[PDB]
């Protein structure tokens, strides 16, 4: 029973079917994948996780992330205990699922594949968690999978800051892995 | 004189003499004595270490963390179009015990750190390595490719320095294989 979708680290020299258009419902994310995805990871501005259909090769979802650091003030109330003045985290800057695959759980399949990559990152370089700026159409999604909202004020766009500590990401990962 | 073991500092291992660890820099000393062991358990940083293999004694320390800078600070050094917030790996502390100094162990640790930075870069792309260089170590880091961003050492008397990932990967690739 071969898997139907595959998780891949996106290669800048590869163009999947649907990548040149990739209608996902977020116009900002849409224009990024169509025109700017190849050059961002070539510069190593970010890393990308892709969801490819094994049969057709179509780009089901994308997920880009960078390294980032936050002051302890923006997280106080979430990171408990004594914490340093600067908090190193992995920032999730984009995660979109193509519209013709939405409402099917591929939203979360990409997040768990991203969580597994965060675990890899954590073993080479310690981080406190994952930070993101959630569009209002996606606050409930990240909140439904552990992320706690830090403020109700959107910065530069409707996006709001959300955070998920590394302890909860690891506990979610080994759960999934201990089951089967 | 000793067989050196390239180590990732683990907080469960007890290191003989770690509670004394004279290295010249007193700020870096007292961090190794009390804070570093708790620092990596709480995962406030990672630390690469060299261990005297015949005695288990800590020879050198090298702490680093995930960090980020603004495009302002690496202007004129990083070429091309760069995003708003830059992602780097920050070298926090690097000290060698005085008993082992003058033998080039500090450059050996920095090479292990660069080898680890390459591994980090293959999982989380970074733009280079940032650090605030003490004036005593400025000639040491500048000799290794690092460049001095500003001449203002307002942090604690240390000036900020940076070295792009392009040059680390090239420097680590500069060692051959005749197989």
């Amino acid at each position: 029973t071969l898997p139907i979708v595959l998780s891949c680290n996106y290669q800048s020299d590869i163009t999947y079917p649907g990548q040149k258009q990739f209608d996902c419902g977020n116009p900002v994310i849409d224009k990024f994948v169509r025109a700017s995805l190849k050059k961002s990871v070539r510069n190593s501005d970010c890393a990308a996780k892709a969801l490819i259909d094994r049969q057709s090769g179509e780009l089901i979802g994308i997920c880009t992330f960078t390294a980032y650091s936050l002051e302890k003030q923006r997280v106080s109330g979430v990171l408990q205990g004594s914490q340093p003045s600067e908090i190193g985290v992995v920032r999730l800057v984009m995660l979109g699922v193509a519209r013709k695959y939405q409402k099917r759980g591929f939203d979360q399949d990409l997040l768990c594949d991203f969580f597994e990559h965060v675990k890899i990152i954590h073993q080479a370089l310690p981080i406190k968690g994952v930070y993101l700026d959630a569009d209002p159409a996606a606050i409930n999604f990240y909140a439904r999978l552990g992320f706690v909202q830090l403020s109700a004020t959107p910065n530069a766009f409707g996006a709001v800051p959300m955070f998920l500590a590394i302890q909860h990401i690891l506990a979610a990962l080994e759960h999934h892995h201990h089951h089967h």
